[PDB]
């Protein structure tokens, strides 16, 4: 139900959680692709980057500062995107596909982890409480 593509080189959480939103909307782009289109580097992807991709693939996208309270909101769409601090990973992100109980349903390109249920108090330790949600146009 949930998809996600994930990552291989370390430099490319920005491009696979991009893939994977745009995937949702039956668009199918490669990393390769939206590395370059992101103007991801050796650091990453900035989240300036995933919004200036994403507005060149024809989505129309928006950040915002939020909190928990987030996933309390009904009507809220999924799925988007969130940046997360993990250990000295400091351009690292998710996919958020959902909420169940005191758990998010969380992509995390990490091949390791992938699509997972992530309990909200770890999510919000990590989370920096920025989100960005895009929208085919």
């Amino acid at each position: 139900h949930y998809k996600l593509v994930p990552q291989i080189d370390t430099r490319d959480c920005g491009p696979a959680v991009l893939a994977s939103v745009a995937k949702h909307y039956g668009s199918n782009y490669s990393i390769a692709y939206l590395r370059e289109l992101s103007k991801t580097n050796k650091q990453g992807t900035t989240a300036l980057g995933i919004v200036e991709a994403a507005k060149k693939l024809g989505f129309e996208t928006r950040s915002i500062k939020a909190d928990m309270t987030l996933f309390d909101y009904n009507d809220l769409t999924y799925p988007f995107i969130v940046h997360v601090i993990k250990g000295k990973r400091l351009q690292h992100y998710y996919v958020v596909y959902g909420s169940q109980n005191n758990q998010l349903i969380i992509g995390d390109p990490d091949p390791s982890v992938k699509v997972t249920r992530m309990s909200k108090e770890r999510f919000q330790s990590e989370w920096t409480g920025l989100a960005i949600f895009l929208a085919p146009q």
